[PDB]
């Protein structure tokens, strides 16, 4: 099984075991003009492609990977 980071804070960082299917862990924001959206983390099946050219998507194989 995989494990991912799901959300990251200065209070503590939240893990979760994906379900089958599920094995990559990913970290994704979005940039524009020196501005930087929410990160959000999580587990996925497929690498969820960029929607638009200021999105940045990373995923990986190994648990807790993404963080």
């Amino acid at each position: 099984m995989l494990t991912c980071v799901t959300s990251k804070s200065i209070f503590g960082i939240t893990t979760e075991n994906c379900p089958d299917g599920q094995n990559l862990c990913f970290k994704k924001w979005y940039y524009l003009n020196h501005r930087y959206s929410d990160i959000t983390w999580g587990c996925a099946a497929t690498c969820p492609k960029p929607t638009n050219v200021r999105e940045t998507i990373h995923c990986c194989e190994t648990d807790k990977c993404n963080e």
